[PDB]
């Protein structure tokens, strides 16, 4: 019934690899084991008797890869600042290739590591409102969060 194409894009350290890993695999790995070049997997959803398929596309965090993009989820750092501030750079790539066809999301991710926040809830949730995005909180290291993000923008992908 529905197939769509989704790209994570982020800085190295922001857990990329790991919001996959833990949504396709239930598996994580304190190691940075860093990733060389784009690549994809294929997550199968059911929704609301829809059957949904989506080719989840990984990149090496430190315009081939997001053409024909569905979704993009550009994800940051709550304890790193510069992380989030990078984020505003794909949103503006991506707004100019694809406009408003393209359904984002900004991605706080390490929710579990809040005693340690550097980025402001605040600021990151009116930036996501105003560029069409809609902003969600994840730990990868947590299960946190990451069956909510995608389910969201697959709903969001239905209904655009
Ligand atoms: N505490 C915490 N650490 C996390 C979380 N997600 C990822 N990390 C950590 O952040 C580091 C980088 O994770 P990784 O998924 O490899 O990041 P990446 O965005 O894929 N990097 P690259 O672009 O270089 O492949 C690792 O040390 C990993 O354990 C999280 O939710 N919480
Ligand atoms: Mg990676």
């Amino acid at each position: 019934a529905y197939s769509f194409k989704v790209v994570l894009l982020g800085e190295g350290c922001v857990g990329k690899t790991s919001l996959v890993l833990r949504y396709c695999e239930n598996k994580f790995n304190d190691k940075h084991i860093t990733t060389l070049g784009a690549s994809f997997l294929t997550k199968k959803l059911n929704i609301g008797g829809k059957r949904v398929n989506l080719a989840i596309w990984d990149t090496a965090g430190q315009p081939i890869y997001y053409r024909d993009s569905n979704g993009a989820i550009l994800v940051y750092d709550i304890t790193d600042e510069d992380s989030f501030q990078k984020v505003k750079n794909w949103v503006k790539e991506l707004r100019k290739m694809l406009g408003n066809e393209i359904c984002l999301c900004i991605v706080g991710n390490k929710i579990d590591l809040e005693k340690e926040r550097h980025v402001s809830i605040q600021e990151a949730e009116s930036y996501a409102e105003s560029v069409g995005a809609k902003h969600y909180h994840t730990s990868a290291k947590q299960n946190k969060g990451i069956e909510e993000l995608f389910l969201d923008l697959c709903k969001r992908m239905i209904e655009t």
